[PDB]
């Protein structure tokens, strides 16, 4: 029994280590929340390479899809990975040439999710609004899922908030794969929405907040 392990309240903690246009930094984080109602939160702390000279916007979605609500007719597959976990990896393309690449492996140890992040965004102009701090949030978004080759695809077209206006778009791919072979869904839709409840004036101490669920995109 899956849900004997993955419980509806679960604990994490996540260690990042990245490069942005070069400048190197890592992040340790808690968080905690309700797998089965899509809900969570995180709190973060830079502890390399503070304070950082770039947007908080473009690692935020980077700290969860074990805590993604699923109807019961589809395959709740990352939750089905555990014990073992998964890993996933991911592309972010935005709009002004910027690039940011992600791997990441989700684990589960003493009855906590362990996340371990690799993040590298490059090509970001240094008058652009991440290397400038212009973005003000992400924009709720709908993250596309299909199973391909054995692992769950994601595809998204993710926009943040500008502050003089308007947006700054990215497009997205993500791969999840369970370390084990376990059901994988057919083609749906995860409803997402990522707030920072809280940071200080430097973004080296955020907080974070997240819901997501999954929907029906035929049938239901």
């Amino acid at each position: 029994d899956n849900m004997a392990i993955i419980k509806e309240f679960m604990r994490f903690k996540v260690h990042m280590e990245g490069s942005v246009n070069g400048h190197e930094f890592e992040i340790e984080g808690e968080g905690e929340g309700r797998p089965y109602e899509g809900t969570q939160t995180a709190k973060l702390k830079v502890t390399k390479g503070g304070p950082l000279p770039f947007a908080w916007d473009i690692l935020s979605p980077q700290f969860s899809k074990a805590y993604v609500k699923h109807p019961a007719d589809i395959p709740d597959y990352l939750k089905l990975s555990f014990p073992e976990g998964f890993k996933w990896e991911r592309v972010m393309n935005f709009e002004d040439g910027g690039v940011v690449t992600v791997t990441q492996d989700s684990s589960l140890q003493d009855g906590e999710f362990i996340y371990k992040v690799k993040l590298r965004g490059t090509n970001f102009p240094s008058d652009g609004p991440v290397m400038q701090k212009k973005t003000m949030g992400w924009e709720a978004s709908s993250e596309r899922m299909y199973p391909e080759d054995g692992a769950l695809k994601g595809e998204i077209k993710q926009r943040l908030k500008l502050k003089d206006g308007g947006h700054y778009d990215a497009e997205v791919k993500t791969t999840y794969k369970a370390k084990k072979p376990v059901q994988l869904p057919g083609a749906y839709n995860v409803n997402i929405k990522l707030d920072i409840t809280s940071h200080n004036e430097d973004y080296t101490i955020v907080e974070q907040y997240e819901r997501a669920e999954g929907r029906h995109s035929t049938g239901g």
